[PDB]
C-alpha cells in the first residue's frame, strides 16, 4: 500500500532489514571528484581528442590503435592513476556502508578506482570496465599490480614485461574484449541481494540493464540519479524509490536519514589525512 519513501530504505538498514545490500554506479558518481562523464560536451574525456593525440574518441580504448600507439591511452593512465582524484561524499558512503556489514557487493562501470581508494576491499569490488590497480603483459599474460608500473606511468614510459618485453597494459576493458571473471559473480550475488542501490547511471545498457531485474521482487531498488529513466522507468516495480536530482544531495539526504552524517565527517576527516 503506497510508494516506498527514501526516509522508508533508511529505516529498512538502520533495522537491518537489508544487510545485503547490492549496490550499482556509474559516471555519476565521480563528477564532484572533478571527473567529467567521458561523453560530456566541453569538458568529458571523448570532447579533447587533440589533447590526447586521438584520431577518434573510441580509439582510446582500442586493442589495434593501442598496439599501434599506446601513448594516448597511457596518458589517461598518468591522470586516471591512484592519488590524483579525491572520492567524494558518494564513494565515501560505500565506504561506511562496508565497514558496518551491509555491502554484499559494489558493481563499478568507473574505471577511475575511486572504490578502492575510499577503502573498500577488492573483495567487495566488481570493476566491470576494469581497473588500474592491476596489469597484463599483453604477449605472456604475466598479471603485474598496479604499483609495479606506477613509475613507468609516471615517467611516461609505455612499461615492459621483464620476462618477454611485451607492454604491460592496464586492465581495462577495451572495446570488443571479454568483461572480467569476476562479473560472474553476479550470478550467486543479485539473488543474495535484499536491497539494489543504484548511483549516478540509468544502466541502459546490457548486460546492466538486464541485472536490475536479476533481483527477486520483493527487494526494493533505489536509484540515486539525475532522471528516472533506463530500465528502472521502464519496467518499475512497486517497491522501488527514485531519489532524483543531484547525486551529492541524495547521497547526503540518505546519510542524514540514516543518522551517519557525524559519522561520515569524521570518516572523511580521516581519510582526507592520507
Ligand atoms: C564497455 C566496454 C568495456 C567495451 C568499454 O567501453 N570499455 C572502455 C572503457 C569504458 C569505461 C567506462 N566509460 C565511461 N564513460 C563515460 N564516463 C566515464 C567515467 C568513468 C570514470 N569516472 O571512471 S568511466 C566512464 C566508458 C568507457
Ligand atoms: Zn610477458
Amino acid at each position: 500500500k503506497g510508494k516506498l519513501s527514501l526516509q522508508d530504505v533508511a529505516e529498512l538498514i538502520r533495522a537491518r532489514a537489508c544487510q545485503r545490500v547490492v549496490v550499482m554506479v556509474g559516471a555519476g558518481i565521480s563528477t564532484p571528484s572533478g571527473i567529467p562523464d567521458f561523453r560530456s560536451p566541453g569538458s568529458g574525456l571523448y570532447s579533447n581528442l587533440q589533447q590526447y593525440d586521438l584520431p577518434y574518441p573510441e580509439a582510446i580504448f582500442e586493442l589495434p590503435f593501442f598496439f599501434h600507439n599506446p601513448k594516448p591511452f597511457f596518458t589517461l593512465a598518468k591522470e586516471l592513476y591512484p592519488g590524483n582524484y579525491k572520492p567524494n561524499v558518494t564513494h565515501y558512503f560505500l565506504r561506511l556502508l562496508h565497514d558496518k556489514g551491509l555491502l554484499l557487493r559494489l558493481y563499478t562501470q568507473n574505471i577511475d578506482g575511486l572504490e578502492r581508494v575510499s577503502g573498500i576491499p577488492a573483495s567487495k569490488l566488481v570493476e566491470a570496465h576494469g581497473t588500474f590497480a592491476s596489469a597484463t603483459c599483453t604477449v605472456c599474460q604475466r598479471p603485474f599490480p598496479g604499483e609495479d608500473i606506477r613509475a613507468d606511468v609516471m615517467a611516461d614510459r609505455v612499461p615492459r614485461c621483464p620476462v618477454c618485453t611485451g607492454v604491460v597494459k592496464p586492465d581495462i576493458v577495451f572495446f570488443g574484449e571479454p568483461l572480467p571473471q569476476r562479473f560472474l559473480l553476479h550470478v550467486v550475488d543479485f539473488p543474495m541481494a535484499d536491497l539494489l542501490l543504484i548511483l549516478g547511471t540509468s544502466l541502459e545498457v546490457e548486460p546492466f540493464a538486464s541485472l536490475t531485474e536479476a533481483v527477486r521482487s520483493s527487494v526494493p531498488r533505489l536509484l540515486i540519479n539525475r532522471d528516472l529513466v533506463g530500465p528502472l522507468a521502464w519496467h518499475p516495480r512497486s517497491r522501488d524509490v527514485a531519489q532524483l536530482g543531484d547525486v551529492v544531495h541524495g547521497v547526503e539526504s540518505l546519510v542524514e536519514l540514516l543518522g551517519w552524517t557525524e559519522e561520515m565527517r569524521d570518516l572523511v576527516q580521516r581519510e582526507t589525512g592520507k
